[PDB]
């Protein structure tokens, strides 16, 4: 098909059968892969969400500037959607944040503001110094959810339906999950929605809830299984989609023969090249 | 969609409209998106049909030694493709290829024996030492301009039809330009083929011609037109992408008012995260 710009990819991922992984579970496995959308991440969805949202609202028109405070766990989605829609992007975060997004970010055009919650008192100051500049924050946003509802929801009930037993998804920023449980439940409202709660220093974060569980995971079970998800599948993913599928292998165990467990496969393998892809960074790192 | 594996999902690449890039031009300039495939490159689909057609054809089965010999020109097609369709996949080459995909290649299961045309005789060496392997060799195959004939060129009519007057793209392997060149002049022998010749050490390698123009582009070049490609349209690309946007510009510039410039956009930002991506290594490289 022919698109006028890159956002109009984003979306519509598609879900494949893990034939290797799945075979210890007496069900079915699916992954959704969401680390082929244009910036490598589910959350390329929220951060083009996110303008277009304020856009409608009158909040901002191309020129202005975005101001995003992050804690390094959100994605390159302001500033893509921002670099395609022609407005000038500012990020704010601990100097945290690795060499491979940093690089990215700067190459989509934006400004990193490097702090030692510094960060968005940082965004704050500099919305009231800028004239023109508006805030776009994922964290205590509210309207995340409501993104995964219309769209990431909606793409696993018309691709799966009803015979569909569990749903397994990343917990942070936390839009994913509670836009995905609220749309699938309000459907099927015995389906398991399954938390993935990475409890490492490398990928984890520091009556009726839509989430079911949640599973803590290390990073050592997270990239071991992210290397299977590449040597087993092709799946070319990054840590996160290894913590999701080693949850996925623990959740389902309960499910019978015949019954479906999705699994959202969210982050690419380009950050992770000197990381857990590496077998002497394996080693190092006591992996191995 | 609902898919069996991750080859499934190769082709069927978007086409977007390069509206800031195609400002100076007075035709409407596209790019094929061939680095959303699942591996990163245009170079996927050669590596899957390589391994579908030894298959038809009885050649090859799963549990077989594939030895792909690369002067490092050639993509992870045939290891992506072997680790998904369970095949042992081993690859020769010259010391001189990367550290970013020498570490996916080893991730996907390929053992890789670097040599010091060594490369292609150490690949006929092993086809003897190895019971049950065979030799898959993008160069010289003669089946690689049958794979884009039969689909990247047929995407290009589907997508866009007789309304299209120049497509461009490299000439490296070979498969693409020649398979997608024959299928468009076929219904319309008045379009214009331009091949991608990059003359850099970088990018580089080492009467009726379906090839209409070959432009030569530079490094520095095919670098600064792919930081543009980030910045000004999003689009996540490579070197070879910066190259044939930069060939196209030149070439196209001939065209007039509602004549429409295809170009294929073969590669992903994943292993230039040290390299053009950086500010420091273009100024190191006196690019900036
Ligand atoms: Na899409
Ligand atoms: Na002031
Ligand atoms: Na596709
Ligand atoms: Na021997």
């Amino acid at each position: 098909m022919v698109l006028d710009n890159i956002l109009q990819v984003i979306g519509k991922t598609p879900v494949v059968r893990l034939h290797r992984i799945g075979q210890s579970l007496p069900c079915e496995l699916y992954g959704k892969c969401e680390f082929l959308n244009p910036g490598g991440s589910v959350k390329d969805r929220i951060g083009a969400a996110m303008i277009e949202s304020a856009e409608k609202q009158g909040k901002i028109k191309p020129g202005d500037t975005l101001i995003e405070p992050t804690s390094g766990n959100t994605g390159i989605g302001i500033a893509l959607a921002g670099a395609v829609k022609g407005y000038r992007v500012i990020i704010t975060m601990p100097e945290k944040m690795s060499h491979e997004k940093q690089v990215v970010l700067e190459a989509l055009g934006a400004t990193i503001y490097r702090t030692p919650e510094s960060h968005i008192s940082l965004a704050k100051r500099l919305n009231q110094e800028i004239p023109n500049s508006y805030i776009l924050d994922q964290y205590s946003n509210a309207e995340n959810p409501d993104i995964h509802y219309q769209t990431t929801g909606q793409e696993i009930l018309d691709d799966m339906g009803e015979n569909l037993s569990m749903v397994v998804m990343g917990v942070g920023t936390g839009g994913t999950i509670i836009g995905v449980a609220k749309k699938l439940k309000e459907v099927n409202p015995s389906i398991q929605i399954i938390g993935v709660d990475p409890i490492g220093s490398i990928l984890g974060g520091g009556d009726n809830n839509l989430i079911d569980e949640y599973i803590k995971i290390n990073d050592k079970d997270s990239f071991l299984m992210a290397r299977r998800l590449i040597r087993e599948e092709g799946l070319l993913v990054g840590g996160s989609s290894g913590s999701a599928v080693w949850a996925a292998c623990q959740a389902a165990q309960r499910l019978k023969e015949g019954e479906r467990c999705l699994v959202i496969l969210p982050d690419a393998i380009r950050n992770y090249l000197t990381k857990f892809v590496d077998d002497a960074w394996m080693k190092a790192q006591g992996f191995l």
